[PDB]
């Protein structure tokens, strides 16, 4: 109460989400001067269930910074109001949006969400990182976020879909939501809405817009991303979404592939694709940890 | 063999533990100070069971102190041997006293007990600090630890029970045990004799009352202290020692409310005492954190 | 590719072994030199089965040097290539050389084997470190290993044993093998000439022979090592290669035992050898720390 947490993406404005991407950049490229920003200080770091890429970023990017990571293994009021009197900031990846705010409401430290079923606000720092990173280096990057236009493909009632629509909203991209066209695999309303004000409150002029043909979707675009599928014939819906080689043939010549990982290769996408020369995966993952450190940083103290 | 341990509170002389508390107190307000103290030095910390209290306040304490903790997750005279030639300290929560003083018997650097049947003493450096602190600010101190009357109510055949009457003995305060009249939920003779010892032998000052009615036993007290309770029909004998609003209503007019943790809102107390304003359980599990990083600090050197 | 792993003692030349064991040595003495030395720099640790000795000299190490280390419990070319973008070093203790060998193959940090069924040369860097060590204080070492004849007793199809070999024929040592006469306790070929090979192409000086009986073998040695010979009825087997009284007795004066640990008293040693004066077991394990150090800040780098 009155602390700031980090529950969704959204939980920035638009310039703090800017400023997040510009900080991990120049963690990335200049480390050396952020090696005494959490000195002496600890991160809590709760997970309900395993995440390489999570728990190594997390626990590499405290070290860096100069201060360490409790990997903790899974009355919650009284858990909260017992570790902010200890560390000085706390992460977690727990089950449901749920238990992740009934953590952050009686923390009196910040509380970032490191996955639910709702957002994934470290992943999406990491993403607009590696997106402006990315066309940067190109020269494709002098009308900023703002000409970049992005497409999810897949399953997109999604906690990761939900928090990149949020991501594009804040940042003023046109962001293409190509899902099937079935109740179950569609954004949720509340998360258009949210997206749509947030577009609407800081005039950003980023847009949503929903297909249910992936290829009319990605024509053009100039960043596709796709992510984990998982009788188990949400296989049947799902397919006609799938990445593959024409899906990429119809987007920009500069575009780019995402996946936050983990990558199932003859799923959400080919083999072809992932592994293929439009592919950032692997680079976009291991800016896991430079836009961790960014957020941490941030949350630690929380101004510029 | 020659190496201190803290295997109980009684393993310091009074001076010893109210050098403890004061040095967890400047730790607790300037920690600048103490922040290359365990520099490149390490604890390993075994747990046979989690307790996010003990863990966490652990694992920050090091890092307060500049090194770090291994979460150790559960021939002994061997693994004592061999970790005493790489770590330069450990603390362990084993089942019983025998596992704890096994190891502290073939260690070769200090091992302190981290909770096991027969002690508690990073909790007792971490309350009789809460305490001080507590009374300090009130202006309740100017007859030190001497002038508060200090009451456990509850089972009393416990661990935590028998390592606050020791604090109480070393630091010469009125300790009154308020127990049920049953061989089962009293504390042991030997801890008796340990405690009426420990004030004859440094002239305390110090009493120990054993009453079995909590409310004649906390009438006039300063602290009330209580913990969990936990076929399950010990409720009919613990129940006359639940820490209500007539156990208060009783106790002094400065008096504070305790529990080591964790809280079970309708067994050892009521949910109107912790939730109240006589309740200091959220700062004194804070307190860990403090208390800690001067055990290991004193520990890791051994003087003043 | 074309990062260099330690995936076997003989990754190394002879020089970068025995460079590796004084920096060990002068690490042990003179710790308050490296104490920067991976400041900020962090090791992603990998356990599909703990080790103590090899879990805390690790975690330990990192911290000596000022880093830190992720204890990691258990595709992996994904993983591999998603932590060489986040982490430092890797070492990581796996079943098989297989599972070993695929993440070493795409990881572009370096990976260490912290034990297969195929080596151990965070263990031999240990036992080397500690055979110059203690004949170096008695004196002994005016022939430098070159006059230190080893002997190794019982089952030797076995990683430590096979590793052993390959750091004796890097060294120049006298290498007597002392096993069964039965195919399934014996060195495997490939590892026999993989050492001839090492000796032939550095003139080390170095020999390998195997014996079948201990007490022939360990005649006039140096250093007699042994570790577990862990239905059960290898015993039978194994029985007269224990490395007793009467094998320590046909040993050199100045002789030493040497055993990794886990020790079990009454297999491969008697309590008497293990508990007796010739016995550098303990010693021996603590500098896994040491060792270590050394491993890590040299793959940190690379030179000298
Ligand atoms: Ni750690």
């Amino acid at each position: 109460k009155q602390t700031r947490h980090l529950l969704t993406i959204s939980a920035l404005c638009p310039k703090e989400l800017a400023y997040l991407i510009d900080r991990a950049l120049d963690m990335k490229k200049n480390p050396a001067k952020y090696t005494a920003r959490a000195a002496n200080k600890t991160l809590l770091a709760f997970f309900a269930k395993p995440s390489l890429r999570t728990r190594v970023s997390l626990e590499t990017a405290m070290t860096r910074l100069g201060g360490h990571a409790i990997y903790y293994e899974l009355t919650v009021q009284d858990t909260a109001e017992v570790f902010s009197r200890m560390v000085d900031i706390c992460t977690a990846r727990l089950a449901t949006k749920e238990m992740m705010r009934e953590m952050a409401q009686h923390a009196s430290v910040p509380c970032i969400n490191a996955l639910d079923d709702f957002g994934h606000p470290l992943q999406m720092v990491c993403d607009f990182m590696t997106i402006k990173e990315k066309f940067t280096a190109a020269g494709e990057f002098s009308n900023g976020f703002k000409g970049i236009k992005f497409a999810y493909c897949g399953d997109s009632m999604n906690n990761v879909t939900y928090d990149l629509m949020r991501g594009c909203a804040l940042l003023g991209m046109e962001c293409h939501v190509c899902c099937p066209d079935h109740k179950d695999f569609k954004p949720i309303k509340e998360v258009i809405d949210e997206c749509e004000e947030i577009i609407a409150k800081h005039g950003t002029g980023g847009s949503i817009k929903i297909f249910h043909d992936c290829k009319k979707g990605c024509e053009g675009v100039d960043v596709v991303y796709t992510d984990s599928w998982m009788k188990e014939a949400r296989l049947k819906v799902l397919t006609p979404f799938q990445v593959d080689d024409a899906v990429m043939a119809v987007t920009s010549k500069r575009s780019i592939f995402m996946n936050c990982l983990p990558a199932t290769r003859g799923e959400e996408q080919t083999a072809s694709v992932i592994d293929g020369p439009k592919s950032v995966c692997y680079d976009e993952a291991g800016n896991r940890l430079h836009s961790a450190m960014a957020v941490l940083d941030f949350f630690l103290h929380d101004c510029k």
